[PDB]
Order: C-alpha cells, then structure tokens, then sequence
C-alpha cells in the first residue's frame, strides 16, 4: 500500500515530466509507460538501498539534500535554499544504477549504456531526488531502514 | 509502515536463522545487528527489483517459486511441493548483491567476496526467497510493481 502509493507518485511525477529526456519521450504509449514503471520503480527501490548503505549519507550536507543559495539569499534577504552540489539533492551516496538499466534494455533492446545515460538515466535520478524531496516517501524509508 | 514491517519481520527472521550462517553467528551484538539490518533491507529492495525487472520472472515455474518433488511424491503417494530447483524459492531471476556485500563491508571491513558468497550470502538469499514465501510481503510487493 505505502509502497504502492511511493509508485504511484513517482509515476504520476515522471509522466509529468518525461518530455524533457529524448530517450523516453519519442517512445511508443505501452513502452513510455512501461519504461517509466520501471524507472519509479528502481528509482524508489534504490533509493532505499542508499539509504541502507552504512556511511552513505552525504558528508557535505549531512543527508538533507540541501545548500544554502548565496545569491538568492542575499536578493531576498532570507534564506534560499538550492540542491546540494555533492549528492544533488538525494542525501546520500547514489547506488549503481546497472540493474535498472539492464531493465530498461527488455523494453528498449537497442539502448546502449552511453544513450541511457544521456538520454534516459537523468529521468531515473530525478526521480531518486524525488523519493528525497518527498517528505512521505523519505520519511517511510528513514523509518524503515532504521 | 508496510515497509517497516516487511523489514522488521525479515530481521526477526534473520536473527531466527543466523545460527545456521557462520559469517554472521560468531559476530556480536550490536555488529551483528547491524548487519542483519543491512541484509533484510537489501533482501526486500533486491527482491522488489527482481520483480520489477520486465521478464524476470522464473521460467520453469512461472513465478510460484516451488516445485513438485518427484521422488518425495511417489514415496507418499501424494504430490509434495518443493523450492523450485531455478530460483530455488524467488520465483524471478536475481538481482546481483554487490550493493548488499559492500553495504556488509561497512561492519566487517575485512569481509572478502568469497567469505561473503560462502558465509554471509546465503543468509541474503533465504531472506529473498522469505520475501517471496511469506504472502504480505510478496503480494504487496506484485501490486505496487505491477501495472
Ligand atoms: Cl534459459
Ligand atoms: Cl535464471
Ligand atoms: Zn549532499
Ligand atoms: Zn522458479
């Protein structure tokens, strides 16, 4: 259920937003939709792998994600926060992204591993950061993992 | 919550069953726990990954992960199930558990691939195949995976 929930968001999110990477938007209705199953799918599972890995929170923001933006908050006077520069924003070191790139090969056979990681991983990580962002989900898996 | 749950439940598990694991039954306490941890998380996120993972479901026995046990069947005159011989319980084919040995490394830094595969992994892969054979996890794991 809780699980299922994760998935669906990330599903509804990368839908929103799988225009913007070339290798899944030119793809056919019942592939772009399996494709982004998958990559929801992996994206929360690995996620929670990081997050499992001892040591793995990240050094420079201490697992938040999040920087100060020094422009931004000498413009508004208040703080404005932008992704942190090491992690980018997941908190945490980022696990190998191989198995669901080999997932996505069964619905993309001709997909090489340099394509995927121009053209479609950058849709996997931004749903990574969205597991991170999303206090429902992040919330779920710190409790679970510890 | 869910997750949670399915965690804890592999860790009790594990905890269970470590006597059989020599990798993990001469650790002490708050080491062992640790990694015990570690394993029943990986063993929930890798098993989810199998089943997500499009066409990995096991061919001989189409997902069930069991088996009839031929010879056990004609000794009792009744069809008697067993862990499919393939993915010996999983019903999919597996993910690698290199995330999971190095996530280990982390409470036993001197821990080798080999150790790990003899002593230690073991104790990952019958936590899987748990994922696989206790009905909550396994079901809620299809649904969300499944489209
Ligand atoms: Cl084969
Ligand atoms: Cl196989
Ligand atoms: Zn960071
Ligand atoms: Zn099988």
């Amino acid at each position: 259920s809780d699980k299922q929930k994760a998935i669906n968001y990330l599903m509804q999110f990368a839908h929103k937003v799988s225009g913007k990477y070339r290798g899944v938007a030119k793809l056919e209705g019942n592939t772009k939709a399996k494709v982004l199953q998958v990559l929801a799918t992996f994206a929360y599972a690995d996620y929670c792998r990081s997050a499992a890995t001892p040591g793995a929170r990240c050094r420079d923001c201490h697992g938040t994600g999040r920087a100060v933006d020094i422009a931004k908050t000498k413009l508004w006077g208040r703080v404005v926060e932008k992704e942190c520069g090491r992690c980018k924003g997941v908190g945490y070191s980022r696990m190998p992204a191989s198995a669901a790139y080999r997932a996505v090969t069964m619905l993309i056979p001709n997909l090489t591993q340099p394509t995927w990681s121009r053209t479609v991983k950058p849709l996997y990580d931004a749903l990574v950061v969205q597991c991170h962002k999303e206090e429902s989900i992040a919330d779920n898996i710190l409790n679970a993992v510890t």
